[PDB]
DNA sequence: GGGAATATTCCC
DNA sequence: GGGAATATTCCC
């Protein structure tokens, strides 16, 4: 597993960044909340950047899907709530 | 030019670095002081990281040279001091 | 030091 | 969103 997934997991599952990033309420997707707070004040917490589109480009680089200010969505089938044993599946493009 | 070489050139120059990096005498490599404080304090102010060996690793990649605690001395033939137009026939491998 | 994998940037 | 350039990491 990439570091990114691993981060990602880590990102989606800590409550302390929930105002931001979270679970969907089935848990088969994560929401993006404040996009610009969560670019600027999160990302480069966990990686070398604090741009949305570097994080997006890396969510397409692994084949996760948007769900179509404003809260985002996006899914992977691979990613999912509870169970991150799936997350070995997950293929880097 | 690439972003690595601008930032080596105003990392060399730049006076408030010296202590850690700095042009020799002759104007025609750099030194590199106190490697292990220069990559924790300095390269994460300019680059991504705090790794010297990622730094060797770009300075190697543009084909600078080592010049044969204790300081490490660098060179390329077109990184030279007062003659930055030169920075452009730096090619990366 | 350098090949190659992953990460980030840039651009279409 | 994705191709490709550059940056960083990992490993030999
Ligand atoms: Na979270
Ligand atoms: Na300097």
């Amino acid at each position: 597993v990439p570091a990114f997934l691993s981060k990602l997991w880590t990102l989606v599952e800590e409550t302390h960044t929930n105002e931001f990033i979270t679970w969907s309420q089935n848990g088969q997707s994560f929401l993006v909340l404040d996009e610009q707070r969560f670019a600027k004040e999160i990302l480069p917490k966990y990686f070398k950047h604090n741009n949305m589109a570097s994080f997006v480009r890396q969510l397409n680089m692994y084949g996760f899907r948007k769900v179509v200010n404003g809260p985002v969505e996006f899914q992977h089938p691979y990613f999912k709530q509870g169970q991150d044993d799936l997350l070995e599946n997950i293929k880097r493009k």
